[PDB]
């Protein structure tokens, strides 16, 4: 079981898990109460796995769109925030982490993926998925190619997969769902002949794509406000800018909250509780994790009001504009598992298009 008088955390391993490890070492000395930071793998799966019987960390992070599942099993403590502290947050930030009236985490930060590119090689990135193609080409001549990003998780290309139409459950209306209506096919049909025609490869993940960005081997990938410290390290002089159009219609991400839970098997709440609200959801607790990995547009509406003004906040606040925030239902599970499917079978050749999304179409509402 949960041990007491500890607090173990557990966070995805993209984000900045150090930055969080600095934050609970001052609650530490502050409190003697000692803080755990972990981030095993697939632990949005593995939290509801273990917390089922009463196990698991005391708070786990991860974007809101898996949280209403994780509430509807009796797996979250509601959390007890001031109206004071509430007020602190944006009202769209708290509506993320609403779920049947109860606010069921913490929300810390707004995450939009954006397209960053190489300046020294592509001084102007395209405007258009279209245009892409020719780009990669062209690069030939350099002995590069135009775009590299992770294939394996829905998350990266459901950008432009929704850009012509697709969506999944219409505004949260689970009785309305287009992962397998025209725009959707559009948008894997586009991607699938990129593949065919050799301008990308189906087994690409977030491993080859970052080493193949940050190598500088090719001119742009698709990321989150997480990947920017390392290429930072690699000194490659990028730049972070609105996402590619399809069909004339802007790339639309599906935007999450990173936002962190507790645990309603755990003895320690009211420690989560103190180690939340006055040691990670200030304006010096986001900065010590975001330093340590870029968590995007923050849910304080001090330290955003601060930021905004950086460059590819902006990028990211307005790719996040023009995509959509996450439903927060059940039923997102499913959706995920169905769209990953999906574009790897559509991706690697195993089905066509219209093969692939109609059984997504049926394995989320049969
Ligand atoms: O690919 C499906 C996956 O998408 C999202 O996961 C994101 C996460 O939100 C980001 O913080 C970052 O870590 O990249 C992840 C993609 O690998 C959904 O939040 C998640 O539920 C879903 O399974
Ligand atoms: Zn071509």
């Amino acid at each position: 079981k949960i041990e007491e008088g500890k607090l173990v955390i557990w966070i995805n391993g993209d984000k900045g898990y150090n930055g969080l490890a600095e934050v609970g070492k001052k609650f530490e000395k502050d409190t003697g109460i000692k803080v755990t930071v972990e981030h095993p793998d697939k632990l949005e799966e593995k939290f509801p796995q273990v917390a089922a019987t009463g196990d698991g960390p005391d708070i786990i992070f991860w974007a809101h769109d898996r949280f209403g599942g994780y509430a509807q099993s009796g797996l979250l403590a509601e959390i007890t925030p001031d109206k004071a502290f509430q007020d602190k947050l944006y009202p769209f930030t708290w509506d993320a982490v609403r779920y049947n009236g109860k606010l069921i985490a913490y929300p810390i930060a707004v995450e939009a993926l954006s397209l960053i590119y190489n300046k020294d090689l592509l001084p102007n990135p395209p405007k258009t998925w279209e245009e892409i193609p020719a780009l990669d080409k062209e690069l030939k001549a350099k002995g590069k190619s135009a775009l590299m990003f992770n294939l394996q998780e829905p998350y990266f290309t459901w950008p432009l997969i929704a850009a012509d139409g697709g969506y999944a459950f219409k505004y949260g209306d689970i009785k309305d769902v287009g992962v397998d209506n025209a725009g959707a096919k559009a948008g894997l049909t586009f991607l699938v002949d990129l593949i065919k025609n050799k301008h990308m490869n189906a087994d690409t993940d977030y491993s080859i794509a970052e080493a193949a960005f940050n190598k500088g081997e090719t001119a742009m990938t698709i990321n989150g406000p997480w990947a920017w410290s390392n290429i930072d390290t690699s000194k490659v002089n990028y730049g972070v800018t609105v996402l590619p159009t399809f069909k004339g219609q802007p790339s639309k991400p599906f935007v999450g909250v990173l936002s962190a839970g507790i645990n309603a098997a755990s003895p320690n709440k009211e420690l989560a509780k103190e180690f939340l609200e006055n040691y990670l959801l200030t304006d010096e607790g986001l900065e010590a994790v975001n330093k340590d990995k870029p968590l995007g547009a923050v849910a304080l509406k001090s330290y955003e009001e601060e930021l905004a003004k950086d460059p590819r906040i902006a990028a990211t606040a307005e790719n996040a504009a023009k995509g959509e925030i996450m439903p927060n239902i059940p039923q997102m599970s499913a959706f995920w598992y169905a769209v990953r499917t999906a574009v790897i079978n559509a991706a690697s050749g195993r089905q066509t298009v219209d093969e692939a999304l109609k059984d997504a179409q049926t394995r989320i509402t049969k």
